[PDB]
């Protein structure tokens, strides 16, 4: 592998957390934990110093993070500001898994020009990560003006119709560009994933 | 009113719609029928010989179309060749009420060149119909792009999770803050009845 | 354009948008902040002694309202008074957009009487938007007696099978009645954005 | 009891209810038979000579029509024509158990008008029947002009996201306090098998 | 009509409602208040120290109470006790209405004998109220049981698959036993106020 | 093991069956093939010449049927006439892997009174399958009625917003408190097998 | 039957509860009350001192519980620890139903060598109750894998597509094995009712 | 580029495809032709002398098929028989586009054994493809037992609540944090156009 250990954080408390952590002692690679609670943060940091936590993402590491294992890079875009939780969620599980990002935020269709501002760093991925929730139909655009991987993420935030990400699943599966690959809604550690296996070919 | 009379013919027959079609042809000029199969018009064919069957449209008019009532025009703006059908719909509709249409068709957004290519026709539309299928992304693209208003129609071909035209109905719901209004799915004629209002919002009495 | 700056107040912070705003001390135009709660605007009132909020809409306004920039108004139509609130959102759009509005309100058709008695105002507007949760029928009622563009609003007020605007949404797109055209739920201000184009031909 | 004798033909072939019709004609005066196909009905017919098929309603009878029971009448009321086949099977079923029936045909909302035109004959019922498919507007507007029982059908005619008569069904049921009561998709018999209930809630004994 | 006046207590607040009530302070007629919570009737008694309030029901009854317009009565029947206060708001309406009412309650299916222990009085009855959640089947065995009017009420209390009244009431529209009619969820009132026109023919 | 061969025929040819019953013929007497339909059977009858059709159940078995493993018996237990074809791939399959089938159809909860009239045998299986479309209302009423395993059957027999089976499943499965436990629309095969293996929880060495 | 008495604690007062409990003064049998908050323990305790409380499963066992009526046993199965409690309301139900119970927890197939790992533990038993949320798939992995009755139990814990245990409830009656058995979601009691009923054949 | 035509032709005719390859064999070597019904193709064949219907896959090329570009396999993995026309979807496409594919037919999970016996290979491809209906486990299981990216299409066999492949794609969905990424529904087209490119993330200049 040489993956990382992950810890979903969803499910447990931060003693037992800690718990597992700790029990990782003897291993020269880092640890990402995910979904986890600034307020759980909170109760971890005195046990461990030495570890970082990223607001947006929700996300704890510990350990060295070494070099990037590979030179070419994931890119993460996103359509909106509601969608950079989750997005974050897969940049930091990207980079902790071994993989450079480029961060490509806030380039929904409702003003394209910011997506064309911004489209020499997309076509020079290896992989794009895009994102989106209401302008769930940015993974078409993006994926109609690459040749590279496209993996979609779903998001949660929306209005009515929005049904809670739903919309954008299925607006995401249903693209009328080939090459887009859809995880399910909220998942941005599982996008980051793949892409860094993908990556790391 | 101005309007022409409006036959849905989805739900009669041939027998039933020479009915309506004789009994309102004393006058009201033309008459446009909508959803009329090619099997519907064969049938009806020979008892109103002056009847224009639209074929891809699956329109049928009497009565002779009539010169466009405003100088401006409407732009019906397709995402694929498989979306023709409710744009023909749309835009026969639209020339049956009196309107100039520009067809602007097969510009969807995996070769979104297309749509910039024809940017400059749209943009010159006092109203814009979009028709899109699967993800229907492309009315946001055009409603981000354009200041007139733009009335979208969802159309139901696609495959599997497609659910009958419901992904881009809800698609294009959801980017109405850009200047997009929708309707129901493959309602072309809705779309240019309302287009039609907008984009007819005189002749001087003194000529030689 | 001429259209007014607009700032969507729902991701942002108090402060982060008295950031946008005095960034737009450069415009004689009106500047319209919607989906501000009130807790944000109490918020916002020391900075912006000049900003005027309204309830019901949630909708700020900085700025000098000019002239009406056209003589036609739009009607603003509403079935009940659980849909007041997205209604206001319609009419304080609208006006800052600098159209003249008329509000028509608590015409449902269990009481249809209450819809002829103001049926010549709804008549002579240029558009009508159409706002209802519950009383979804209304729309439909309405494009039936009228020959101008009617734009309808589902509302998420309701009971249990009115799914959160989602059976006035359906109900709306499926108008008997032609000439109606329909946008996302509680979504007064796309509404009253087309209609004020509409209207300004 | 004093009800006709019920047979719902949609599942069941030709032979099948030819069966269940000689079965029963041994007593209990009038047969109703419900989605009834004009082939199946085809196929009956000879073997049941004195069967009568209600093409539109898609029901047959055997036995004849009694004459009402009560005085007063049941109102049939339908938006459009595509509403008349559950419209006829409710007032053909009305009929069959007794009632006298009053059709209010094609009233839609689109020409609210003709349903004020025809408002007398409605209020003067004893229980309404409303029938409606797409929006469904009208078993509302009926519900609140009306202080008699209404009962209101859903029909699936309809196009795209019409959802095969859900947008109908929800619609109607979300105006129940205005008096109305809601009953399945496209289910007139259904319908007026309870408008007949609420329509029959004597004969002088000596006569000369 | 002779019907009593009816208030929808839900968007109103206290003081709006007192303005309705005693702005009917002419009618020999009683004033109904429906879904109106507790918290809203403490408001109230000071002002309208003859008012009554129906906990389980939440409505309000102002005013003298006149005998039964009719004879017979509405049977309300209901499958369990989650079912208690929407069951409640039909009997109070009713009975507000002028019809005599008869409660069967906790008769659901699972114990069937119950049923039958009270059959005797749901078949005296003119019209007969069904109301379930979960055991939304209940309507079809009393419906197979009797031979007048039943209006079927489903709640939306229940668990994961009762989808919040939705299964109960596409259970009611389902019914093999003819004669059903039905409401919309939790709508007990829409229920007696049908029941109670059909009573008193 | 000792179950017999199962061939799902819904997705599968005529041409393809007799290649795997063929294949399949070797060894392990009885083969069931569900949900074959009345034309592949015909294609079929010439070349499987033992095979038996069981047509309302649309199931073929080839191998005779066996003596029952069990003393006790499986009863399948219907709303109506048109839950038959389910009830009967239930039976048919019931008594293909060994068991005695008690079969109580058309006992619907419109007339409760058939139910009980039978309730004598239906306590007296070992399981109990009951097969319901509509309301499905008679899995509740016979779950709370018998204290043996109920595995209860969804049809997709219906009109309207029966949506094909769902809210007869929906409704069953607000019943599990009851000694209830469900399996897919139309899944008689799923019910039979499961039952089977509940029904099936020796013969003396020394006889003369 | 023998069957305990079994006592719904969601819908009623903990004084309620007493009530009934102790009017079941004359039983030589257990009583399990099922769905019964912490907080409803803690009131009560001091009323029903010989009162068992079972955090995790909500249930509460008031009696002194016999030998298993059978020697088999039953499998509760888990796919992973987001599911445990509404398994162990179906292995307490079970328990106190009179079956011996064996527990077989965390071995969702992301990890499907900890179901190997526990195979033989499931293929001895009578009974199968396989639940899971995330992975429903594991009720078609564990039934082709045994020859015994497979109850499945969908559980709501889960993320955006989880639909609430609805996804899992269609992928459990979907399962290509054969052989599997399907109740409403959570309804771990449903589930330990009838496998206690095939147990004990 | 170096991609291959594709040709969508489940919406467009025979005569319009002929079309469409004669404008396109100008040049671009391989043309790849989906959704196209065994009808079409017999309607075809004649005016195009040199296609290749692919029966199973309803898949058209015209021109030669490329030798592999990359040395690795793509792995297309099958539940079940049923899966296997959108598996040579799936597979055809992939070939199409310049890569090696491993076909590890009918290992769903009712007999996962089978799914063992051929891990050496599924471990050993650079992309998995894994084709499922019904509950879809099929896709975690693989998705937990590799290291190479996989990618899971539900497919719309199936009966009852199946709802024509929605149960399939939703389980796989909750599986990505396992490496898995999916598809819409029977879409084994879009599957290995993006295996192929992950697939393929030189020869020697100076050879004698
Ligand atoms: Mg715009
Ligand atoms: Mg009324
Ligand atoms: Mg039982
Ligand atoms: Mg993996
Ligand atoms: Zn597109
Ligand atoms: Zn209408
Ligand atoms: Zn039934
Ligand atoms: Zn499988």
């Amino acid at each position: 592998n040489g993956f990382p250990e992950v810890i979903y954080g969803a499910g447990k408390t931060a003693t037992q957390i800690v718990g597992i952590v700790q029990a990782l002692s003897q291993q020269t690679l880092p640890i990402l934990t995910t979904r986890l609670s600034a307020e759980k943060f909170a109760a971890l940091q005195p046990a461990l110093p030495t570890a970082v936590y990223h607001a947006t993402a929700q996300c704890m590491t510990v350990g060295e993070q070494p070099a990037p294992k590979t030179p070419g890079y994931i890119a993460v875009v996103t359509a909106g500001t509601s969608d950079q939780p989750v997005a974050e969620e897969a940049a930091v599980t990207a980079e902790t898994f071994g993989n450079r990002v480029e961060r490509v935020y806030d380039v929904g269709v409702a003003g394209i020009h910011r997506l064309f501002a911004k489209l020499d760093v997309i076509r020079g991925a290896r992989v794009v990560i895009v994102i989106a929730g209401m302008e769930g139909a940015l993974a078409s655009v993006v994926g109609g003006l690459v040749d590279k991987p496209v993996i979609a993420v779903p998001t949660s935030v929306g209005y009515g119709t929005s049904f809670q990400g739903m919309t954008a699943l299925l607006t995401m599966l249903n693209s009328c560009a080939s090459g887009i690959t859809v995880v399910n809604i909220d998942n941005g550690f599982g996008a980051a994933y793949s892409a860094s296996m993908v990556n790391q070919m």
